[PDB]
């Protein structure tokens, strides 16, 4: 086994190489959301509760998501509009079963165009959403989809939730940089079939799921050792890390029951994310010296506009570095874990069609963080690319 | 940079250092299942079906299975006996919550105290179980329990199923070799709390899964560059592989739904498994210039006794073969993941015991096969450690 070890290995670092995104052919506003959500589900006369979603709309700084669900689906699904009166588990499973992997695909589709390489070179496939049906679990069919060769390597990421852009990259980093030659299909496939429902007084938390969940599925390849003038890298994974914050098991959550996935959201994760973040910054860049954060290109979960809004001031960030950021919370919303790679995606080409010196805003080191359940906070150094 | 990415990584193989495993308390025998099954379902007076039944038990080569279900809380769950006619989701998800993390510390103690170390040095956990009853998934209840760093990277494997067992070692060789220091923890905890319903003629297909599954944790310490006098290594993960069988989706599937997990098996299985294990070992050793099946130890997931015959038949394998391999399904039945894990213990322990050179049988090489939906079959080469 002399030399076995080296050779199996790759030598670089593991880089982003194409990067590609899909929604549902639905764009829904924001703007006019509330009546048509309490309209469809039965509950136009609950002016109350119409007025506390509409001023959670109104704050979200969200102008449209897109959206799988549409008035005639929700027609020909009532249970779906329910609460919890009713089940809903098994109808969801069967929208879940066609939309998640169909947008996977569309998204990898894009990536693999991108790439610029046939799918046959493609080695291993990281694939996550919230949930998934059955079991193969939609890695499979995913894969069946995009007529992947057999052998390719799959793990599927489940029930991770938001935090899970951040996940897929870290686990990314290790397969591309142990394995010489190989080629990481990453995908992150989110839809709401799994998580609308009808308003409750009783569960304003589940109400502020419902004004910012969208859907969207992103799709990179991740690989060391690109090829000289054939693949072109946007970003290299230099670090990462994955940590709980203490004590705050409630604060983000949810449930697979026989009414589908519930969730469950409290009021004081903005606080806790951001007492939190400094030390997960130390902590990623002290080893690089850097301690002026401003000196770094950002991509933060788009969780909710507080908790950018509350990251942005406990750390001083200056107004530009959550643009992109909030680019993609107001034309999206938030996709969970698809999150981060739209904004990836949309900070490149900013910085090429804004003539920048790199793929990150003309800056060298970058930060990527996902939150979730946990709470866990995902963080991912990058590097960016010359231009 | 390129300093430190050589730093980052590590230097050897992937080796287990350690191995623990648990089962619930409740020994159930074979012997007796059938007029226990079928009563404590209400279905004694279905005759033909508990004479089908009685034939799978008595040719199923298994003596035994450990169930967190017993006749008592059977009793206070009349929905878990039932087929379908009533959902019963809710009511698993809440023992799953329960057992399957307390299946899990239980083996990760064990797994642990062998080990030797403290668990402040562990960096990664690879959770799996078929399924996961919330979010966050049993990655962090486990973590939690064990009281783990709150930065012990997590990584959860759910609704992959029986041949996971394979998938987390071909994983945590990536998350070992290419991160120096990283001592990674994988877990693989499974119950029938989720698959256990009452006998239907009109799904066949369903009935087998009764006789054969059983529940049972395992836990190791997945590390490379073990230090010297003070960690000790039983197996290296050299190399690893996994494919899909042509046309055989439907051969073992299983679906989320509100009557709880349903899954099915073919009769087919056996055959595809055989058919395309050959292929499996070519692809997997020539690289090793090894040819003769016979001059490796073996570990193969003990889905039932007719893939463990083929598959010996097929490979024309010597009678002590598959010894290890028919006494981990005969005291425990079909743990899903776990099995292959148990096996390796089995495997080593009898190596040590009697007196052999290596603790895989006196050979050098060896060979582990998980199976499950897909029908995916995972490959992974282990090298023994000198005794
Ligand atoms: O032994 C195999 O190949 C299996 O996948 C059997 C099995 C055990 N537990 C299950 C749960 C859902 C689907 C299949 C199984």
């Amino acid at each position: 086994f002399e030399g076995f070890r080296k050779l199996q290995r790759a030598d670089g670092f593991a880089s982003i190489l194409a990067i590609g995104t899909a929604n549902p052919p639905n764009a829904v506003d924001q703007s006019t959301y509330p009546d048509f959500y309490f309209r469809i589900t039965g509950n136009e006369h609950n002016t109350e509760l119409k007025d506390k979603f509409k001023r959670i709309c109104e704050r979200s700084a969200i102008k449209q998501r897109y959206m799988y669900l549409t008035e005639e689906i929700l027609k020909k699904n009532p249970d779906v509009c329910a609460f919890v009166e009713v089940p809903s588990l098994d109808a969801r499973q069967a929208m879940l079963a066609m939309e998640v992997p169909r947008l996977a695909k569309e998204a990898a589709e894009k990536a693999i165009q991108e790439w610029g390489q046939s799918k046959s070179g493609i080695t291993h496939l990281i694939f996550c959403s919230t949930t998934t049906p059955d079991l193969p679990g939609a890695d499979f069919e995913v894969a069946k989809l995009l007529g992947l060769h057999p052998s390719v390597k799959r793990v599927g990421v489940f029930q991770h939730g938001c935090f899970a852009g951040g996940t897929v990259l870290r686990m990314a980093k290790d397969l591309a940089e142990n394995n010489r030659g190989a080629r990481v299909l990453v995908i992150c496939s989110e839809t709401t079939a799994v998580t609308f429902r009808g308003p409750s007084e009783t569960h304003l938390d589940s109400l502020v799921g419902q004004a910012l969940f969208g859907d969207g599925a992103s799709a990179l390849i991740v690989g060391a050792d690109p090829i000289p003038q054939v693949e072109k890298a946007c970003f290299e994974i230099v670090w990462t890390a994955q940590t709980v914050v203490p004590n705050s098991e409630g604060a983000i959550g949810g449930k697979v029951r026989e009414v589908g996935l519930t969730f469950q959201l409290k009021g004081a994760v903005p606080d806790l994310i951001s007492a939190n973040i400094e030390n997960c910054m130390v902590e990623a860049f002290s080893q690089f010296k850097i301690s002026d954060w401003n000196k770094l290109f950002w991509v933060v979960h788009p969780g909710g506009r507080a908790i950018l809004d509350r990251v942005e001031a406990k750390l001083n960030l200056d107004p530009t570095k959550l643009i992109p950021t909030r680019h993609v919370m107001s034309e999206y919303g938030n996709m969970s874990s698809a999150c981060v790679h739209f904004i990836l995606d949309q900070t490149r080409k900013a910085s090429l069609q804004n003539g920048c010196s790199t793929t990150g805003e003309g800056l060298e080191m970058g930060v990527l963080f996902g939150f979730g359940p946990g709470l866990t906070i995902e963080t991912v150094v990058l590097k960016s690319v010359p231009i």
